[PDB]
């Protein structure tokens, strides 16, 4: 009849590992199975320990990280982010922690299973063979 939460929230992972190229752009798929309780979501490389903020919905000035889908809309569960100019420094595995809103601020509330990074180092130059044309 009059439903609006079905069930309860859960941080979805479809991808178990995203594989990149140092400098290249990644992609953290993520998605939460509702939107109750109401929260917004942050990102966190290793989660329950040495975890470091990835990605901040509430504020934060990250030009690296490009929504891959409007946030501003209205029912929007799609939390993918991207993180371009990838480096093998940042590599390890990004937890979609999903916060729920709370005060003074925000409360963990979920923690996505952890998607793995596999950052490939830079590609390197073809089999140069000496200077000039086809000889021989």
């Amino acid at each position: 009849g009059s439903s609006g939460s079905s069930g309860e929230l859960q941080v979805i992972q479809p991808e178990k590992s995203v594989s990149v190229a140092a400098g290249e752009s990644a992609t953290l798929r993520c998605a939460m199975t509702s939107l109750i309780p109401v929260g917004p979501i942050m990102w966190f490389r290793g989660a329950g320990a040495g975890r470091e903020l990835i990605y901040n919905q509430k504020e934060g000035h990250f030009p690296r990280v490009t929504t891959v889908s409007e946030l501003t809309k209205r029912n929007n569960l799609d939390f993918s982010i991207s993180i371009s100019n990838i480096t093998p420094a940042d590599a390890g595995t990004y937890y979609c922690v999903k916060f729920r809103k709370g005060s003074p601020d925000d409360v963990e509330f979920k923690s996505g299973a952890g998607t793995e990074l596999s950052v490939r180092a830079k590609p390197s130059a073809p089999v140069v063979s000496g200077s000039g044309p086809s000889s021989g």
